[PDB]
């Protein structure tokens, strides 16, 4: 058992959730901790603590009340917290983050209670060294940002994007072992364009448009400076839900001097890559063999694309063979070289070709092995392309990565039902398995990013990884993929269990770190004996640290109370 | 506004529900405060942050939820919770205390969250002291202790009544003004005869039978002493819900010797006797006049039944003559004199009679003109009792006490109904208006233990009480009586509005400390010319404090640093 | 200004050396602090302050008396007591350190007032990382620690030894900028074989003999781990004052896995070549042209001498021609080939010769052109070898390093007599200048380890460096010779003036980081732009910081608080 | 004895003046209170 030996005592320590333990207090911690006489007079076990929250979480009558309950509970006893999640991960992540999580976003202004986190406005600019003062945790080793601006598929929700790296954070922990001590969640202020807030005479955010251009560019600098200045360069910075425009901008301005990624870009990229090189082990062929399709051509789209082609050029394919691989479909229909409103991004992708518009038309066309939604049109994967897909191809790649499945561009049951049992596919929300006329039971996974982050942000903290490179993040699906078993793959499940999750994170972890002592990137010296010993090391528990003083005698002779 | 000037500075202020304000903490205070960046950059004032208690207040479903939303609240920040409650006391007094904290009490176990008050076990005989020592607060002016034997009217909660004193003290200061930082919510657990309690699993209390004789009288005997030893003789000591015996042997033992009352037997007698006074000037006789018949003979019925005759006394009657105008009927029917089953206490009202066991008999044969239901069983004052009443009496003073409705011994309704609208009725359970075939509207009132406790705790507190007398019980009844205008009593209240009960109090302190320093009985001195204005010196107010450094300029010649 | 935001507030800020101005605390920083009326109502400078204790300092009639003085203003106010030290270092130095903390020591059990530093016994074996975790302050780059089993030359003072590390970290801070804070004086105590110590009823430390073998050096090394395991690999250990086996076998084990030297045994030999190479600037020959002769073969010498052999490679000889340049004396008399009692170390200077035993004729045969005399015994170099040294050269390189005064080889007056004003002479302890016949006036200088151990510090942590190899101290000899002035020299100094000691622990620093980045030894990255300005910056200074709230307004509209 | 149970631990309780006993703190004092090791090992009655 850990130690931790804690000066607090009385009251006050009761109020510290990384110290309170409540009623699994001992009486002698109790005693001890001059806390004797603040708990009813009972002794608990974590199970049976589990149990009473437990109790609590079912009686209630909504995800959103069972959301406040376990940030009650957040905020009062961390571990306990913990191990409750960690009880039944794939029960508590749809609650503590998406998409619940979604309308604690919406609502936080409303059921505002304790506040988590560190707010650092626009009118901070200059001062935000100081407002770090305010943090009562030295010690951190990863951030989560926001500015609100894109939450989830929500928009822009400014201050009550707050939710988002609360929960993000609970994530890492919760699957990758991240000291929740050792995590700050922060959002940056800097306005809102939500006319809803705007008006909202509860919202908690600053009651104006957003702050643009130069001014928002020399605060964000500010942010980096002031944060990797205070808790050192090794301290992980990953940014959630900026707008794209920002998203991009920013991750490419800082990525190459800060440890820092972006999870929507990176990770997406990552867990899209780690279900298609799953999907390999079953249509038995190389990427290099694959024509992908993507509905859609945004943040998503481009961030997957960019990291399917690097796994190309790694297959041994030079980069414009790699990319000619790789067809786009944005709202005005196919990337085309010279077609009208394309951006720089998308050129990069705009092959020589008739334009379309229609999708039916441009899967017949394009033929693809691989057709990835990630546009949000739910149902845009008809019955003709489904069935177009299957006639083309022996074993279609199908991924309907639009959440929730309400935007799903195809449901599993129309997937399987269309190509008569033969498409691959994956979802980005929860579908319930499917079983075929033959009375096999397909169980189509989730490219959920909590595959991803966690294991990344473990890994790059163990070994002190300076920067993320795109490198980090293909290793990373290459390891996911390979935690896929035969079994699965058999049952059409291109992501391991969700249930495991803590398990591929480990795995993540272990080999960012092997890679790292093996390219000499790391910075934790010496060199560590055993890399899987190391990390697990590194990692978070769930049990009870012990606080009590260490007490321990001297032989009688050197003990004594000297007299005379 | 009250200056408090803490030392707390940083995240551990926030923990303190005495200093935290939450969003309503001043951009000047948060920086000074070293807090500025752990709350989202709006400032709400004291106004908006109600709102948003009340809209989510609003969207709850039960009693139970509000309970546990504003007792979340207590615990973040008091002031605010104080001013929810102050808001419409008469909305939120039945949810913080009675009937719902009864629901509360006994899930206590279930959903105990953040402990609130001081745990003591007959385990801890010998070490009080010590227990006391956990308590964050040095002042400490009044105390309320359970044992938990007799909560409410649902039996033996143990340790899951300290719902009681917690909810209790909210009303001394949310009714009285009694400063929350200097009350004490006590819990002694020696055990619990709950036989489902004993089994729970999540039972908070020692898993154990309650000790009895003299082991249980020597902890209390401590429990006094460590209290007024630690807190000084003029601490007000409250006893709540304790068991029949245990009640009446505490309360006599020691107040003589502490400033202690019991609410359940002094109290009850208090208000009780108040709605008397109040009926008298509408039948416009004496309470020499009148002949009283108790349904039950209990905690109630007896205190009730001794500030009566306290009362006669008073106008002159002696003592043997005042308790020949009692009569009390028990489980075992009346009680007559060398009946079977008689108490010390109930031989004092046994009268030399043929013995009975049926009420409506006993109505008949007694003939009273106050009928009073202190027996919990509902609908015991039946038909015939009422008709016999209104037939015997002009005008019948009945009192149907027993709580909640379902044990009420007839609602409004049957006994305006009834007596043809010519009784005077008060309840213990809330009754709607009735409007009878005569076009009056009548508006029974309730006689909440509410009109008594909070005032006579202010009262006695701020001249320095040393002890609780008979007398000051009598005084409240009358101080009481005296709220009520003929207006009230012509629309058949007997007791103020409930809304008014802040200004109750205050004219039932205001008394209290007017005949102490007449009768030389106030240990608080220099005397204050104006009873009136020190007596509102002394009550709490839910505005907040400033906390911020008292900050000021010297001349510039004085304040300058010195160098050469 | 620099910026350090407390949290501390009232009388227990005042009682932190680092948080505690005294009168200097502005009557606006008082009041913000909650201590206004914990001090006398004027306002002080810095340089007010520094008046009134150096008048203090000097109506003392001792210098243990103004030691005594100097740690009771240690102890309440850090910055005032580095002013003060900084404003005269030669003044102050001499009182803070040697030779004053020599008698200290010795007294230390008796004058034992308020504690610094930490006190770690053989009998908190398996428990080190508790009792670090007692030391207030979490942040540590710096630790001298000594086991007291050599202080000075006053042999074993056990756990008295205490005030070696505390006084040598004063000059780490007042003579290098480290900061003071980030400091931590260490004793083992595995008890004393000093028999006054262990019969004196006052002793501070563990009445017992010294523990032996190999509990002592698994003691040691749980230290090293615990220290570096808290504090981090990068934290400089410096070893002090340790028995002469123990303190080579100690440096060896660990000088290349921890951040670690031996200030005895590398700092003197960096200290001494120093004095040598600026030397080279009066004799105008180079370092192979010399021969040398060590009256001694102790730590110091055999340090040194290996330093010296290293220069000489460096210049181009080899080795084992570079080690015939050097000859060592010891009690036994001249060290020589196949010799009685002769150390593994020894040896490696043991020459092809007939042994002698008598210094004179030692001399006469060697005729070496530079003469150490590290050997503790006064007067060795006689008026016959001072007179020989004359003859034999030019300018005699002699250097009379033992410590004190009465014990060095000859003084400065007897030197310059008897070598008719041609010596080129330093010592270990100051000599007044020495005014030759001509009435011209020598100032010979002092190799004082402070030269060498304050900017090695600062070097090594400024830029990370992991280990602290043999070159860093021959380049910081180099770097302190290049800093006399050719006006310095024929004054007859070999060393810069004492009042430049920051200036010169600078150049000691800016070097080893200059060095570290361009052999890519350097852990602190990025690599700054300038490496003068980047050492500055690291360096504490003795102005008081603000710790005030950083206070600033927001624009009116969002500062404003929110009503309906 | 007269018990007076105090919350300060560690450093800070050492500069108070009414709580700090120097060398008169035991072994065991000096571990439940967080100072053990901020002392020389030696245990001094007051006299
Ligand atoms: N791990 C997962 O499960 C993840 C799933 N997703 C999902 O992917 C979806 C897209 O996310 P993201 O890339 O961030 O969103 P963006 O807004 O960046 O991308 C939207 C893209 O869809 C395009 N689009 C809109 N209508 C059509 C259409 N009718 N036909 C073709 N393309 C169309 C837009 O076109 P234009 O460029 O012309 O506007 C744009 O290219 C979301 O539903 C998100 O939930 C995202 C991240 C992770
Ligand atoms: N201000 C208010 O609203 C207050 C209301 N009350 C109400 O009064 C009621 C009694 O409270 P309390 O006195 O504390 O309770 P106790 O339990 O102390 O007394 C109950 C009495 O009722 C008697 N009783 C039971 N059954 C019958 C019966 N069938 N016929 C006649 N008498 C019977 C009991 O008889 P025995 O002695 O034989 O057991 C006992 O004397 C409760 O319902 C309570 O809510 C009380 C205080 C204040
Ligand atoms: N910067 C400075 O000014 C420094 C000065 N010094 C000074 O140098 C002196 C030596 O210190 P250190 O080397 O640590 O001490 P040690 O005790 O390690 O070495 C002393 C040496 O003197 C030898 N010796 C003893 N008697 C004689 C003699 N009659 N003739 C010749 N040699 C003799 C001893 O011989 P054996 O081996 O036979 O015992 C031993 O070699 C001390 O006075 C110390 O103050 C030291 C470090 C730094
Ligand atoms: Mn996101
Ligand atoms: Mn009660
Ligand atoms: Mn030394």
């Amino acid at each position: 058992p850990r130690r931790r030996h804690t000066h607090q005592r009385g009251y006050l320590l009761t109020r510290n959730p990384h110290l309170n333990k409540d009623l699994a207090f001992t009486l002698e911690e109790r005693q001890q901790l001059n806390i004797h006489g603040l708990l009813p007079p009972s002794f608990n076990s974590q199970e049976i603590q589990v149990l009473r929250v437990v109790k609590n979480f079912e009686h209630l009558n909504s995800d959103f009340d069972r959301y406040l309950l376990l940030m009650d509970l957040q905020d009062r006893n961390e571990k306990l917290f913990y191990r409750v999640l960690t009880s039944d991960i794939e029960k508590f992540m749809p609650i503590v983050y998406t998409p619940t999580v979604g309308l604690a976003c919406q609502q936080y202004s409303l059921v505002f209670r304790k506040p988590r986190g560190l707010f650092i406005t626009i009118h901070d600019r200059g001062h935000i060294a100081s407002v770090l003062n305010a943090w009562p945790e030295d010690v951190i080793k990863a951030i989560v940002v926001t500015d609100g601006e894109r939450i989830l598929g929500l928009g822009d929700l400014g201050c009550n994007g707050m939710g988002i790296p609360v929960g993000k954070l609970a994530l890492y922990t919760a699957c990758g072992g991240m000291n929740p001590q050792e995590c700050l969640p922060v959002i940056l202020d800097v306005g809102t364009e939500n006319e809803e807030l705007l008006k909202d005479p509860l919202y908690i955010g600053l009651r104006q448009r957003r702050v643009r251009g130069s001014e928002y560019d020399d605060f964000l600098d500010e942010f980096m400076e002031a944060v990797s200045s205070k808790y050192g360069m090794n301290c992980l910075i990953q940014f959630e839900d900026f707008a794209n425009v920002n998203a991009f901008r920013l991750l490419n301005k800082y990525r190459n001097q800060y440890c820092t990624f972006n999870d929507d870009i990176q990770g997406t990229a990552s867990v899209a890559v780690a279900g298609l090189l799953a999907a390999l082990r079953i249509t038995k062929n190389k990427l290099s063999d694959q024509t992908i399709l993507f509905q859609g051509a945004g943040e998503a789209a481009l961030g997957i694309a960019h990291l399917i082609v690097m796994a190309l050029e790694k297959e041994g394919l030079p980069k414009e063979k790699a990319i000619k691989k790789i067809w786009l479909v944005d709202s005005k229909g196919l990337i085309v070289k010279g077609r009208a409103s394309l951006t720089q991004e998308k050129e990069k992708f705009a092959h020589e070709h008739e334009e379309m518009k229609n999708l039916e038309a441009i899967v017949q066309e394009i033929k693809p092995t691989a057709l990835i939604g990630v546009a949000a049109i739910g149902g845009a994967f008809s019955e003709q392309i489904l069935k177009d897909m299957a006639a083309f191809n022996e074993r279609p790649i199908i991924f309907a990565l639009s959440n929730p499945t309400s935007k799903a561009e195809c449901s599993a049951e129309q997937c399987y039902k269309i190509t008569k049992g033969r498409a691959i596919f994956a979802s980005g929300s929860p579908f319930d398995p499917v079983t075929l006329p033959n009375g096999q039971t397909l169980y189509p996974g989730q490219g959920n990013n909590s595959y991803v982050f966690p294991g990344v942000a473990l890994g790059v903290v163990a070994c002190g990884l300076r920067q993320i490179t795109d490198n980090i993040f293909l290793t990373t699906a290459e390891v996911i993929a390979q935690q896929v078993s035969d079994k699965h793959l058999e049952e059409g499940r291109l992501y391991p269990p969700l249930n495991t999750i803590r398990d591929v994170s480990l795995k993540i972890a272990e080999k960012i770190v092997k890679d790292a002592y093996q390219e000499k990137t790391a910075t934790v010296y010496p060199e560590p004996q055993n890399k899987e010993a190391f990390v697990r090391s590194q990692m978070y528990s769930t049990d009870y640290d012990q606080i009590l003083p260490d007490c321990y005698s001297w032989p009688e002779e050197v003990q004594k109370i000297q007299t005379k």
